[PDB]
């Protein structure tokens, strides 16, 4: 994966922004969360992921709770 | 965003393809998969999903059992 903090999410619109090291914030879905638990990020929490394209340009995907 | 249906998933690795109409087959990771329960998809299974480009090329996001 990748490794970030989230800058912050807001869990009713279901999206936030990844911060990332020597980058752009780069945006999270709810449906890219993994994990059982409710589909959920909180400022500061410690992230894997990988970046991937998609038509609005870059985007997480298979983000796990650190 | 568009429809296609599970061309074939292996259970135990966690990965297949989708068949899309007219189109070429879409990569499908069981991370990529929606819902509540165990992740999985069955031949012949429709599906919703999205397409996404990562390091190893184009990929299903939001994949959908409908």
């Amino acid at each position: 994966m990748q490794r970030g903090k989230v800058k912050w999410f807001n869990n009713e619109k279901g999206y936030g922004f990844i911060e990332v090291e020597g980058g752009s914030d780069v945006f999270v879905h709810f449906t890219a969360i993994q994990g059982e638990g409710f589909k959920t990020l909180e400022e500061g929490q410690a992230v894997s992921f990988e970046i991937v394209q998609g038509n609005r340009g870059p985007q997480a995907a298979n983000v796990v709770k650190l």
